[PDB]
C-alpha cells in the first residue's frame, strides 16, 4: 500500500551528466585566505578561482 | 515532491547587510554587575556604554 503525501520514497531517479562535489573548508581558513589576499601578498587572476 | 507546508525548507534567502550577534553572558556576573550598578562605586557612561 502507498498513500498521498507520504515521507517514505518508492523509487529514485537521478541524472549524472554533470556531478556536483560539495567540499568544505573551515571558516578559519577563509580569514587566513582573505587577510593575505586583500592587502598583503597574493591576488587572483585568470582561471585561478575557477578551475 | 512538495507537500503543503512540509518540515524541511528548500532554499535559505538571508540578508547580511546588518548582522545580529547573540552574546551569551552568565547570570552570576549579571547579579554582580547589577549590585555594583545599584551601588555608588560603578556607573555606566552616557555615550560609550552602548558601543
Amino acid at each position: 500500500l502507498v498513500t498521498n503525501g507520504q515521507a517514505n520514497a518508492m523509487a529514485t531517479v537521478q541524472q549524472l551528466d554533470p556531478i556536483y562535489v560539495d567540499v568544505t573548508q573551515p571558516s578559519t581558513a577563509l580569514l587566513r585566505l582573505r587577510r593575505e589576499l586583500a592587502s598583503g601578498q597574493l591576488e587572483r587572476a585568470g582561471d585561478n578561482a575557477a578551475k
